[PDB]
């Protein structure tokens, strides 16, 4: 039993590709074995997708897993819809209801409004970053209307690099005119910590500034170096080191060579590798259930050109759409959960918070619960009163 | 996309139609690629994409010369994701500057087949500040509405 | 003693520390330099 899929992998993404690799082998079963075919390109440009699409099409898969960035997230979504070809990605969650795309990665929208009301801010600076899309800024720019907040949305992507510096002292500066303390950051772990060094430099680092890291890898970043400045930081992890399941994938992991599987020596694990992960188990527990379900989805290659007019979609992708969308096991990203669009749910994210020893989770927050915190109150606070 | 290679095989000279904000990377790409020349009346591209001519200039220059006129600090931006949020951010990174109180609303998300709960509740939230300034970032349809 | 300034965050504006030796470029300044604590310091050999 082989089953040919595709992998899209953009140039760079190593971890990424080490835990796929990884989770070939500790997914790989006697009743089929999956045969990757791997396709480095630039994820951006929509053109080379596009080829990299046909051209795993051509060589007839089941299945595509790979990634999109804001350009080429349209052109995944429609080609996938078209030709009924399911397509796994960890990058961030579509605007909307894309039939036959599975997505890794939860929505966070939601996680950030909750810690918002929590902190209970109402004047904060918001600095996104356009790569994964404008649809947490319209969040919280749609829910400052109705909960009355006056957010400072500040566009931190289109700064060059070569000479980003003079565009960081005049961006705290316009921080200044109303005293911004309270800062969300919702950019990449790279965009993150370019910030966080500049704000060490200028010293809005110490007590009296707020940040709040807007992804789902707070401790991916480097924190010890706004550890003890002073300010509060919090964010978000989806990967809770603290399961037996996780701890268990550390073991091995922070052992492999990193020679052959580069960057997989640490003992932690970027959310976008851990979602990859993730990804190959879903993949294999849905071939899994097509199989005890005996029914026939097997083909070849000669599924002909992409752009065959009319296009004609093969009526064993239907088949193999309920079967992702029906899988259901426990991941590294907790409990894993479809919905018949291809969204998560039924998850899980940990609120964390930076003290002076360290993160330490105050929290989560279910789809359902909203935010709830659990036990590590530093009770009391000298409440020994007098009598 | 097969409508621009079926042409491509016809084997035209130039390109002329339109893009949504969804399609337009498709386009920018594949003209960029094959060096082909497409024209187009819809909404600017952002950015410096060759092997396009757009015949629509961008707007986002007058509108925030216009704010500034009529001397606004405050005022609310009904905004539709149709044409790109280019002109939004516009407005945003401009509300730093200028120091500007933006109430920015995506009025574009809004379900055409029960849409009336949607706008007493938008309206409800743009009296809260008491909102009596606004400015519709809309298509020629969605501004009627 | 300047890194650890710097981490403990003693570098902003209200401090002020003075390098007793004649070679105050010798040194890195650029990180104390947009702190905000005024760096005092003597230079043997005038550059200009
Ligand atoms: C009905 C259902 O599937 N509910 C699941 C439950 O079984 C699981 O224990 C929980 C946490 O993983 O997530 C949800």
């Amino acid at each position: 039993n082989s089953i040919q899929i595709g992998g899209l992998f953009p140039r760079g993404a190593d971890q990424e590709y080490s835990a796929f690799r990884v989770g070939m082998v500790q997914f790989s079963t006697s009743e089929f074995r999956l045969t990757p075919h791997i396709d480095n390109l630039e994820v951006a440009n929509s053109f080379a997708v596009t080829n990299a699409f046909c051209s795993q099409f051509s060589r007839g898969v089941y299945a595509i897993f790979g990634f999109y960035d804001k350009k080429s997230v349209n052109t995944i979504t429609s080609f996938c819809g078209t030709l009924h070809v399911s397509f796994i990605t960890p990058s961030f969650p579509t605007d909307g209801t894309h039939p036959f795309v599975i997505q890794m990665r939860p929505d966070l929208k939601g996680a950030l409004l909750s810690l918002i009301e929590y902190y209970q801010w109402d004047k904060f600076a918001y600095l996104y970053d356009s790569d994964r899309g404008l649809s947490t800024l319209q969040a919280v720019l749609d829910s400052a209307a109705e909960k009355k907040w006056q957010v400072t949305a500040i566009n931190v992507g289109n700064i060059n690099n070569d000479k980003k510096d003079e565009t960081y002292r005049s961006l705290f500066q316009d921080l200044e005119l109303k005293k911004e303390r309270r800062v969300i950051l919702d950019c990449e772990r790279d965009k993150v910590n370019d910030i966080v060094d500049q704000v060490i430099t200028i010293g809005k680092h110490v007590k009296g500034y707020h940040y709040i890291i807007a992804n789902l890898g707070f401790t991916d970043g480097d924190l010890l170096k706004i550890q003890f400045g002073g300010a509060e930081v919090s964010g978000f992890q989806i990967v809770d080191y603290d399961d037996s399941l996780v701890s268990k994938f550390i073991e091995r992991w922070s052992t492999l060579e990193e020679k052959e599987y580069p960057g997989a020596h640490t003992a932690t694990i970027k959310y976008t590798s851990a979602l990859t992960y993730d990804a190959v188990q879903v993949m294999t527990e849905a071939f899994r259930n097509l199989r005890k379900q005996r029914i026939e989805i097997s083909r070849r290659g000669n599924a002909g050109d992409c752009l065959a007019n009319p296009a004609v979609p093969w009526g064993q992708g239907v088949e193999i759409e309920r079967a992702l969308k029906q899988v259901q096991v426990e991941g590294l990203s907790g409990n894993i959960k479809f919905d018949q669009n291809g969204k998560r749910i039924n998850y899980t994210i940990n609120i964390m918070e930076l003290k002076t020893n360290g993160p330490r989770k105050i929290g989560y927050w279910s789809e359902v619960d909203k935010m709830v915190l659990t036990e590590d109150d530093t009770s009391g606070l000298e409440q020994k009163t007098v009598v």
